[PDB]
């Protein structure tokens, strides 16, 4: 009722935006998703994503996808190693905790979410450039593509979104650490020494403020990442400059780690950043609009709370908009933002605290 004959547009077909789209569409809501990726076959780079039971899994449950998540996700243990290649601890998943926090490849999650939507709910190859209000509808401008309108816009285009001004003037800021990620295909062949060291579990190692993390089985490929405090001699279009840089930092590390670096094809550098939730968001806005996911609360990932929190937003907002407990769309948005600020600020605190704690000189897991 609240959203009757209201054309809702979600900006961004990431895991958060898609989940939002499903929760709305399964409630008989007219919802459109705009995604800049040219087609659905576009591969999503990055590691695996873990769904927390009180948040991520609850969102999939309400979307009717919980069993699909378990069907596709893979439970994984964790090994803590040192720079010399020794396994300090073995956290081999207990059978009884096997279905607590399994790991679903990012593309798999995109696929199940898309499959839960009606055909053509997502419009590919649509990069939103500007968002300008009218007396009654939004005007959405896409780069070299026809513009569109909407009554309510939900921003979900990531932590580096540039279309936030109408909601908040808050700016993204760097937290002081840097992450270098990569994928190795057929790791058993290219990096056998380090592959066997993982031995099915995910290796986390820290020495001299340089932390290493690895998932040996991300849909057949090994995804790993290296992080450290930041501050540039490195060009990421030049894997040679990256290797020289990493081998100097990892000179103290065992050759099996050096083998991992030497075989990596493409390096991806990213500074750790946060979209702080300190100051409240704009009070009066021209038309109904809000934000969800990383666009709302980017935070360091060292606490594994990013996607889990973003899904909480999609769950709360969609619930508020369809449970008939709010007199207006604006009030329903306000309530969501009130709730989101509370637990979202907490999540940021944990991720930053864990960040500072992990890259401290005394850290030892
Ligand atoms: C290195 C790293 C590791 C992480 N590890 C974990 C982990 O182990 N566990 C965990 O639970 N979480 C983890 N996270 C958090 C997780 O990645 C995010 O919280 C989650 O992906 C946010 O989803 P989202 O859709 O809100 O944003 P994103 O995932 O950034 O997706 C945004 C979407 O918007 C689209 N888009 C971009 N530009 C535009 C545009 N102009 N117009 C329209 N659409 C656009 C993008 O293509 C994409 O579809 C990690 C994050 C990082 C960076
Ligand atoms: C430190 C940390 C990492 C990861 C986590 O998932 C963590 C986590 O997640 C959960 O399991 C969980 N969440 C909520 C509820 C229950 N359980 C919880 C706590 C800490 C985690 C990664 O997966 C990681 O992405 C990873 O492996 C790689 C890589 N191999 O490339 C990265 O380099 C790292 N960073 C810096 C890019 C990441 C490290």
């Amino acid at each position: 009722t609240l959203l009757k004959n209201k054309k809702i547009t979600i900006i961004g077909a990431g895991p958060v935006g898609l989940t939002m789209a499903r929760l709305l569409q399964q409630n008989r809501v007219d919802v459109t998703v705009y995604e800049r990726d040219k087609d659905r076959d576009a591969r999503i780079f990055g590691g695996t994503l873990d769904l927390h039971r009180d948040s991520g899994q609850e969102a999939m449950k309400r979307a009717g996808l919980l069993q699909t998540y378990y069907d596709l996700a893979l439970p994984m243990g964790v090994n803590i190693a040192d720079e010399k290649g020794n396994i300090l601890t073995t956290k081999n998943v207990k059978p009884e905790n096997r279905f607590d926090n399994p790991e679903i490849n990012r593309n798999d999650l995109r696929t199940i979410l898309l499959n839960s939507l009606q055909n053509d709910t997502v419009i590919w190859d649509r990069k939103l450039v500007t968002l300008e209000p009218d007396k009654e509808k939004w005007t959405l401008t896409f780069e070299d593509k026809p513009s569109e309108t909407a009554d309510l816009v939900i921003i979900a285009n990531g932590g580096m979104s540039k279309v936030r001004k109408f909601v908040t003037d808050t700016e993204v800021e760097e937290t002081g650490t840097f992450n270098i990620q990569a994928d190795i295909h057929q790791p058993e062949v290219n990096c056998p020494g380090f592959f066997q060291l993982c031995n099915g579990n995910r290796l986390m190692a820290a020495h001299q403020g340089n932390l290493l993390f690895a998932n040996p089985n991300n849909n057949g490929a090994l995804h790993f990442g290296i992080s450290f405090k930041t501050s540039t001699l490195v060009d990421f279009q030049d894997r040679n400059s990256v290797v020289d840089f990493l081998l100097k930092k990892f000179s103290d590390w065992d050759e099996r780690y050096k083998e991992l670096i030497r075989v990596t094809s493409s390096f991806v550098g990213l500074a750790t950043r946060i979209f702080p939730l300190g100051k409240s968001w704009k009070s009066k806005r021209p038309l109904p609009i809000t934000m969800i996911g990383d666009a709302a609360h980017l935070m360091p990932p060292f606490a594994g709370q990013g996607v889990n929190s973003g899904l909480m937003d999609a769950l709360i907002l969609s619930d508020n908009l369809t449970n008939g407990k709010f007199n207006s769309i604006e009030e329903a948005i306000e309530n969501y933002e009130q709730q989101m600020f509370a637990y979202g600020r907490e999540a940021q605190a944990e991720s930053i605290i864990n960040e500072t704690e992990m890259f401290s000189s005394d850290f030892s897991f």
